[PDB]
């Protein structure tokens, strides 16, 4: 619980968990989800929502250390068990078609209701659904998808940010009028619409470029990142909220974001709000 040196992952040539002091600071065995009891679910059964997932868990440095990542299971499952408990069911897809990646490393191993979510999607999650697939046939004007979700973690800065398949799908989820619910990193994904104005004025929240800047000095990362998704959102006309990180989330029309992981629990009662709110119009 003091070592600040990255911890080497077995599985991969110079690839590294986060430190055990990290480790010490941003993970717990449990997670704080709480206020996940709706009496008056969705059981429409029809709509579903879009999880788009990283599909790699190693991502490259700047000193050529790969950073053992993937999406946050944090981020990703506490706005997952809302929704879930507010009565949407879930597709889960990946660019490539492969496993969706977790940082396990951040995984609450003490958290029964999250252990117990993540094995009702386990079978989705080890083997996705590929997006383009989902592209073809399940968008469109009569999509039974209400919203897209893009959790987060630094496996969202790895294919998402430049897939023109993710594009396709925030182009189809603005003209459609749909949900797009990220947190953390995930925001990074928005990028993909390349020079398309379509975000412009947004406002969003998502991890502090400032504060990634930081997290390697305690070993988190094994090295820094390679470029700076914020001030890059910043760019194409977001209009950033958050210069720290409190798990606070925002919604900007049908925008859901979320400042970091710890915005896992809040993401998920504002997005099971708008959601549920949405089916009862």
């Amino acid at each position: 619980m003091n070592d600040k040196h990255p911890t080497p992952d077995p599985a991969e040539d110079n690839a590294f968990f986060p430190s055990a002091y990290s480790l010490s600071q941003f993970t717990a065995s449990k997670s704080d989800l709480s206020g996940a009891h709706y009496p008056t679910p969705y059981q429409g059964g029809r709509w579903k929502i879009l999880v788009v997932g990283a599909d790699e868990r190693y991502l490259m440095m700047d000193n050529g250390t790969f950073f053992s990542t993937g999406n946050h299971p944090v981020a990703t499952l506490l706005p997952m068990y809302h929704l879930d408990k507010a009565g949407f069911s879930f597709d889960i897809a990946t660019l490539s078609g492969n496993p969706v990646k977790f940082e396990w490393w951040a995984m609450p191993r003490e958290d029964q209701e999250v252990n117990g979510l993540y094995s009702k999607y386990q079978s989705s999650f080890r083997q996705p659904l590929k997006l383009s697939d989902v592209i073809e046939t399940a968008l469109g004007e009569d999509s039974d998808y209400i919203g897209v979700f893009i959790p987060g973690g630094h496996g969202a800065l790895m294919g998402l940010p430049d897939s023109q398949e993710v594009k396709a799908v925030l182009q189809w989820a603005m003209k459609q009028n749909k949900f797009i619910i990220s947190l953390c990193h995930g925001p990074a994904a928005f990028l993909a619409v390349g020079d398309d104005p379509l975000f412009a004025g947004y406002k969003i929240v998502a991890f502090p470029d400032e504060m990634d800047a930081q997290t390697p000095s305690i070993g988190y990362m094994p090295g820094h990142l390679t470029w700076k998704f914020g001030e890059q959102l910043q760019a194409i006309g977001f209009e950033l909220l958050n210069t720290g990180i409190s798990g606070q989330v925002f919604q900007d029309r049908k925008m859901l974001t979320g400042d970091s992981p710890l915005a896992g629990n809040a993401l998920g009662q504002l997005a099971a709000k708008a959601l549920l709110a949405e089916v009862e119009q």
